[PDB]
């Protein structure tokens, strides 16, 4: 509607007695009846506004201001990207940060805001890390994935199920070493223990902000309001630097030739391939396996038929860059995954000066020093924007629907933008994509369709394979 139509209110919501509030709403956060998505849904109905004060997770000890501003509709989600006015330093996290005792001593480059050089130095690193793996990505991601296919294909032959998630992550970690390294993880003293000990280094960053499905009267006292000792997991870490030390020379030398120094790389490393990638990964490719197995054999027919076409005409019968652009469905049924079930739900920035906002109808003043909160899977769902916002509609972005693709905000930034040096989207926007559509490739190379089964999982969505039919033998 017209902006002169949006009268300037006050932003509804308090943030009620310093200490206590925050708790309580933390608890009503994780373990009010729906979850967090109620948490935002009610606040949304109560203030009648896509907008309003609420106090985030995880409250006292861990973080010293819970306070934010919520921000839920495509109108007013779009400042979170804007860089010239909100600062986005050291809220990677949120309303804390991991003790850098986790990252080496340093802040890594997530935490830094585009102000900061060594935002740029770094960001440009993992560009050069990208690039130099432009020519195996491809061919290690086939062969990477054909092992783990020819062992799911196996493991439901002989149970009648096969569980994807954990030989997912092994497979996900051994593709990534193979791909920016040139280095099969599993043949160095990692073995296939990656994903166990990624997982525990994790948990020790996010425990704070992370519902591990543990009774309240056990998660909050021990995961909730303390941060969790950095020496305990100092042994875990260091097996992971041990392995991004020895492997990563290329990008260290690049390093020294940045100005950045060879210690404080690997751990710049280690946190964008482990924490960035992998963690990612984790949650996008079940996600995506889930979306596409709950779509029917149309789906999957037409799938099958523009991915073998595509790669039989464009691609001379291997799959190539040339071959994936040829591939409209494909690549929508990737952005559709993206669009309906955001991998990182959660943005923050803050303001770095004075000035308005708007909802679908209202204007609100925003004062400088004031954090700011986006709740992408709602802001990415906003009816004003998409038709049937919470169907998975499989070609949504194919033909004029490409339009649509300024409203992906996976990458923190619109899906058209590029990540650069001074912006905060994902450096490995482009890689992801690419990454992502090569699974469903791998997926439909080997397959004419698929059956799946959905458990209750905590960290994303658990996904068993109960049936795959062969596209030969
Ligand atoms: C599909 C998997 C991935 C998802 C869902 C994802 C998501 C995100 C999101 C939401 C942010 C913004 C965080 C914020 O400031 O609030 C981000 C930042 C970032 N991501 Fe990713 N990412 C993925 C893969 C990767 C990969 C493979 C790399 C590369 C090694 C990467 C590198 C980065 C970096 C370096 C930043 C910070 C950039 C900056 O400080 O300007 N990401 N990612």
């Amino acid at each position: 509607m017209d902006p002169s139509s949006k009268p300037l209110r006050e932003i509804p919501g308090s943030y009620g007695i310093p200490f206590f509030q925050p708790i309580k709403d933390r608890l009503e956060y994780f373990y009010g009846t729906g979850g967090r998505d109620e948490y935002f849904r009610s606040r949304m109905q109560k203030y009648q506004s896509t907008v309003f004060r609420a106090n985030m997770p995880p409250g006292p000890f861990v973080s010293s201001n819970p306070k934010v501003i919520v921000l839920l509709d495509a109108k007013s989600f779009p400042i979170l990207f804007d860089v010239s006015k909100v600062e986005k330093k050291d809220l990677f996290t949120g309303t804390y940060m991991p003790s850098t005792k986790l990252t080496g001593g340093y802040r890594v480059l997530s935490y830094l805001d585009p102000s900061e050089p060594r935002h740029a130095q770094l960001k440009n690193l993992l560009f050069f890390m990208l690039k130099n793996s432009s020519n195996r990505v491809i061919p290690q991601f086939e062969t990477t994935y054909t092992e783990l296919f020819e062992g799911l294909e196996a493991e439901l032959a002989k149970n009648g199920k096969a569980a994807f998630n954990d030989v997912g992550e092994q497979a996900a970690f051994r593709f990534l070493g193979r791909a920016y390294f040139n280095s099969n993880p599993e043949e160095t003293k990692l073995g296939t223990s990656a994903p166990t000990l990624i997982s525990s280094w994790v948990l020790f960053n996010l425990a704070p902000t992370l519902d591990l499905g543990l009774p309240w009267f056990l998660q909050e006292p021990l995961l909730h309001t303390f941060r969790l000792p950095a020496f305990l997991i100092k042994s875990t870490y260091n097996k992971l630097y041990d392995y991004f030390q020895s492997v990563a020379t290329p990008v260290m030398e690049q390093a020294e030739k940045l100005g950045v120094p060879k210690d404080e790389a690997v751990h710049n490393i280690l946190f964008a391939v482990c924490f960035n990638t992998f963690g990612g990964v984790k949650i996008l490719f079940p996600n995506t396996l889930k979306w596409i197995g709950l779509a029917g054999e149309n789906l999957h027919t037409q799938l099958a038929e523009e991915i073998r076409g595509a790669i039989k005409s464009y691609g001379d019968g291997n799959v190539t860059l040339e071959a994936i652009e040829q591939m409209p469905l494909t690549k929508s049924v990737v952005y559709e995954s993206l669009r309906i079930e955001p991998p990182v739900p959660p943005q923050y920035g803050k303001a770095k000066s004075n000035f308005t906002i708007e909802s679908h109808d209202a204007t609100f003043e925003v004062k400088k020093g004031e954090m700011l909160f986006g709740y992408q899977p709602f802001a990415t769902k906003d009816p004003k924007v998409f038709d049937r916002p919470e169907e998975y509609v499989p070609d949504r972005f194919v033909g004029d629907g490409e339009a649509l693709l300024k409203y992906v905000w996976w990458s923190n930034g619109p899906e058209t933008e590029s990540p650069t040096v001074e912006n905060k989207q994902c450096a490995g926007k482009d890689f992801v994509v690419l990454i992502t559509r090569l699974f469903v490739i791998e997926l439909f190379r080997r397959y004419d369709s698929f059956e799946i089964e959905l458990g209750e999982s905590p960290l994303g969505a658990a996904v068993t394979l109960t049936f795959l039919k062969r596209a030969s033998i």
